[PDB]
């Protein structure tokens, strides 16, 4: 009769409400059909989800001073627009010398948070959820952007990069084409964790709704955590008990920064993908152990489980679900007494809910697929034959009336 | 020793795109020869990507006729993921000749920046986007096609204007749509000057073309259809009366654009009531190959009579694009739209038909990545940006192979 156009609400400018949020799943379900697990909320401290298909955290090298610019609104501002239950924002430098390129966006200046912020505020004005990885590269900083042919090599500082303030727990380089790291004083762990707690801080202003502590990826903490990149003899290096000192004080300082309201969550490696040797590696029973600890010591919601970048010499077999069989391994260590999700290659909806439900795991993260398809939240329920929201900008093209959710038979692949 | 290059023109800083998406490449490895969607188009003097393109769709989503952040993620997407030609939803050339109190609007100039911040971007990616100017005539101040009212008149309360509705005549649209005033001479004249008026800040905002929205019943079409076209008036009567309006119109915008700038015009060819038919269209495009101010003409169907009955279906309305490609020829292009949600169909519409652009609406909403999809329908090998393609190669070719990440 008058019904008006609502405007979503909190949002500096205006744009229509979306009342159920994109990628909620018909509670009812017309088919009568059950959701599938894939399409079930997730209730996380004070943060609830409405399925539990995450875009993982991808570096996008378009950033400026560590500077989200346009670019990031229409990248990330159009996957939120299509219903992921949560958007990982790439990694973001704690420190300037702890981005991964020169392009990287970082959060160690208050300069940066509005950038990231006008993104949030896009995904939140949807109804969707969104967070921010927090990372610092160690010694596999300072590199070349990976379109580039110079990728793979050291960035110079010429190209903007600071070969000679690459850090590290040791002064061991990654390869022969990655920079000379510097042992890592006191001095400086110290100022890093100063670092990651202003960071976090900046993150929360920015209106990020859980934290994401990047320890993956033979960057850093990682590389703390894997014995033949830190040979140390003090206290952050020796023992694995040593080894683990400075990642569980960062879980627990990130804890302690954004309170018990904010999820918080931790990616990890769990195998470097050696093949047979007799020295120690990181292997997937390093992995379940730094998990269980984690879970003693009660910071982390959850544990997000990806492999590889830890070692040059790596040989990773990449295939469908391919590191799935590592979180499952982690699941069991763990129970529920912390959450986990896998990552890598999951290419269809089957596999996501199987991964939930038979392999009794929590959150499934998608990260090329949403690069090629925005809409994979869609093409999943499609695959499960799930009824999802879509807004309303989107939706009432693929309709026959008036409900907020897309019948899984329109516009079949 | 390589530097990642911004992109040039533009306010801030962004890798540049070398090769622009939906760029295939000009030695296909395969050796297979570029299918018609992936080989290149030139009007006047701009040259799209492909002929694969996002037709123009309304988001209800604009406060004054600006545009919002929305349109940014919007197209944005969109456009990174290389469609031949992006055109902008409907943007009215006067308050009153909006759809919706929502609609984009370039009836002022406060609303140019916001039209521009999003074809800056499409531009940065190596992109060509245009606009869709219009004025929805009879059917203007009614609701959002998603709301409950749907159907239905916008009230001042929620913004609308259900008393300066004007159309060509009193004629409403339905019981259910606004009732119209028939426009003055001086009214008229007022809608040619907004025209020229609203492309002039249209081309201050960067569009690379213009299209001429003469479909969907609204004022142009209500014009050319009879059944709302009864002023008695040199503008109504005559086939040739009602084909006055929308044919100045088409000389006015090629008058106010230049030569360089392409002018597309997109017509109904049907009202589905079978009075409006491929005929009278066929009639009124070939008018449109005389005049020569139109380069492309859009065509598609429904809107200008309520009681229609359209049969929608996989190219329902591309047999009416077909029919006025035959009696247009070369003289003008001519481009289908309507449910082409794949690429063997949309190729085949190009080369077995001869037509000469293929657009998609709903199909990029629902898959921004459209292109490569239809690529991959082809075994096309088309450029993707950096940002995208890199994780999907096995190197520093701009293109994706078609045969990864594969339904
Ligand atoms: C382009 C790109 C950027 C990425 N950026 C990050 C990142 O910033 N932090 C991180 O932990 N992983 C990052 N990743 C790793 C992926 O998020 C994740 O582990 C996933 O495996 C990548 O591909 P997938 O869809 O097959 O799972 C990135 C991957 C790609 C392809
Ligand atoms: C949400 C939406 C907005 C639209 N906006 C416009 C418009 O602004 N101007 C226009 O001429 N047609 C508009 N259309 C019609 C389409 O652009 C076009 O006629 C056709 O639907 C696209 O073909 P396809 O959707 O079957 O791929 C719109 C359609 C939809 C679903």
């Amino acid at each position: 009769k008058d019904i008006k156009v609502e405007p979503a609400k909190g949002i500096s400018y205006f744009t229509p409400a979306q009342e159920t949020p994109a990628g909620t799943a018909a509670n009812p379900q017309t088919s009568g059909k059950a959701i599938p697990k894939l399409f079930q909320p997730i209730t996380i401290r004070g943060l609830t989800f409405q399925n539990r298909l995450g875009v993982s955290p991808m570096c996008q090298y378009s950033a400026e001073d560590g500077h989200m610019t346009d670019y990031h609104l229409a990248h990330l501002g159009g996957i939120a627009q299509r219903g992921p239950g949560l958007i990982m924002i790439e990694a973001t430098a704690v420190q300037p010398e702890g981005r991964i390129s020169p392009q990287d966006v970082g959060l160690w200046k208050d300069s940066q948070i509005a950038p990231i912020a006008r993104v949030i505020e896009f995904a939140h004005s949807q109804g969707q959820k969104i967070g921010i990885q927090l990372a610092h590269a160690g010694r596999k900083a300072s590199t070349t952007v990976p379109w580039m042919l110079n990728h793979g090599s050291i960035a110079t500082e010429n190209v903007g990069g600071w070969p000679d303030n690459v850090k590290g727990p040791s002064d061991i380089p990654f390869s022969e084409t990655f920079p000379r790291p510097r042992a890592m004083t006191q001095d400086d762990i110290r100022e890093f964790k100063e670092a990651w707690v202003a960071a976090a801080k900046r993150a929360l202003v920015a209106g990020a709704d859980f934290i994401e502590i990047h320890n993956a990826h033979g960057y850093l903490l990682a590389s703390f955590l894997t014995p033949y990149a830190n040979k140390r003899t003090d206290e952050y290096g020796g023992s694995f008990e040593n080894r683990m000192r400075l990642p569980l004080k960062i879980a627990q300082l990130t804890r302690d920064t954004v309170g018990e309201h904010v999820p918080v969550f931790l990616r990890l490696s769990a195998s470097d993908w050696l093949g047979s040797t007799s020295t120690e590696t990181w292997d997937l029973q390093h992995a379940v152990r730094f998990a269980e600890a984690l879970a003693d010591q009660g910071a982390i919601d959850l544990v997000d489980v990806s492999s590889g970048g830890l070692h040059s010499s790596q040989e990773v077999k990449s295939g469908p679900g391919f590191q799935a069989p590592f979180g499952i391994a982690v699941k069991k260590a763990v129970g529920e007494r912390m959450l986990v999700a896998t990552v890598g290659h999951i290419r269809d909806g089957k596999l996501a809910n199987r991964l939930l439900e038979e392999e009794g795991l929590d959150v499934v993260l998608v990260g090329r697929g949403f690069q090629k398809d925005p809409g994979l939240v869609w093409t999943f329920a499609q695959h499960l034959d799930v009824e999802v929201a879509m807004p309303g900008q989107i939706r009432w093209g693929f309709s026959k009336r008036g409900t907020p959710f897309v019948d899984p038979s329109v516009y079949k692949p």
